[PDB]
């Protein structure tokens, strides 16, 4: 049943080209250059954060089809991340579509385009994270006007995604935030009802395998001592969050299994001053390498979802779409625009990696 079992994970050429064309020519030390080349071979998700990235999904699946007709057993890894009024509680968003300006119809076309590409590659197992930073806002952030207004659109758009991508070669994991968002005990029951109702309102799609946690975040999977910025949450790591949340979803008829983003959680505690500081956090490392061998039946895989070295946001307050979280003193600076290559952050992650690359 675990879609990560029986397959390898494809390491995509987009990330490899950032490492090889942008990063390695800036590194003089031979050991760090070799470490960088190895990091580019660790398979991370490719983000489809605009419609103009959908050709990248098709090219990636064409590369996988060639590899698999030549003996590979690779699965593709993609993030679906283009809701209208995206990131409704954030101080800045890069989403291209607006609910008030045709955004729901534009989302429909974006999902329609992805469905035809996944059908075009119905021979290729396709592992999707659906919409980071979306439904979790409807549990805690309804007091933010943009999120109160976006409820209907987010729920209809997510229903369209999980129904239209319900294909025999797909496994989807809905983003469900992280322990410091939905793992607080007061958020668990409302979160479980919301996410189980999404599953049931979509007619319990076979491809909707479960939920993704820690995406673009830094929490430990398991740590013996709670980091101080987690107090007083008893669910201070992803393992305790998932162990508390999974049986509540199952109680409501969604027997969800999980994947956990371990791409930036290898150094613990992090440099965070507060748990809600998410941008370009200092003091982090690459974490556990992608695997289906998690030791935990709730957890299908540890994965690298956010790609290390791609910025979370610009720190220039005069730049477009500046988010003040990216200028906090626990955010590494200067940082380029979201998604752009951030060399000093890539070096940070490589040097602090656990397991090590050096």
């Amino acid at each position: 049943g675990n879609p990560f079992e029986g397959v390898q994970l494809w390491a995509n050429n987009y990330y490899r080209s950032e490492v090889h064309t942008l990063a390695i020519p800036q590194i003089t030390d031979p050991a760090l250059r070799a470490a960088a080349s190895a990091a580019a071979e660790v398979p991370s998700f490719l983000w489809l954060d605009t419609l103009d990235k959908t050709p990248l999904m098709e090219q990636t699946l064409a590369d996988i089809r060639t590899a698999n007709k030549n003996g590979g057993n690779y699965a593709g890894q993609f993030v679906v991340y283009d809701l209208p009024d995206r990131d409704c509680a954030a101080l800045a968003s890069n989403g291209e579509y607006s609910i008030a300006d045709g955004g729901v119809a534009k989302y429909k076309n974006y999902i329609d385009t992805i469905r035809q590409i996944v059908v075009e590659y119905s021979d290729i197992r396709t592992l999707l994270v659906i919409e980071p930073d979306s439904l979790a806002n409807l549990v805690t952030n309804l007091g933010t006007p943009k999120c109160a207004n976006a409820q209907s659109a987010y729920l209809e758009c997510i229903n369209y995604a999980v129904t239209q991508l319900n294909l025999p070669n797909v496994a989807m994991y809905l983003d469900a935030g992280h322990a410091g968002w939905l793992g607080w005990p007061a958020n668990l029951d409302p979160a479980a009802q919301l996410f189980a109702n999404v599953y049931k309102n979509a007619s319990s799609p076979r491809a909707l395998r479960g939920l993704a946690t820690n995406v673009a975040n830094y929490n430990a999977w398991s740590i013996a001592s709670p980091p101080p910025y987690t107090s007083p949450n008893p669910n201070y790591d992803e393992k305790h969050y998932i162990e508390a949340f999974a049986p509540l979803l199952r109680n409501q008829g969604f027997d969800a299994k999980f994947i956990v983003d371990t791409g930036r959680n290898g150094k613990q505690p992090t440099g965070q001053l507060e748990w809600g500081h998410w941008c370009n956090v200092k003091g982090t490392g690459f974490g556990v390498r992608p695997t289906a061998n998690t030791g935990h039946e709730l957890v299908d895989a540890f994965v690298w979802v956010k790609p290390g070295g791609e910025s979370d946001g610009t720190s220039d307050p005069s730049a477009p779409r500046f988010d003040p979280h990216c200028a906090l003193p626990d955010a590494l600076q200067p940082a380029p625009q979201a998604g752009a290559w951030f060399q000093a952050y890539f070096v940070q992650l490589l040097t602090n990696a656990n397991p090590s690359f050096l």
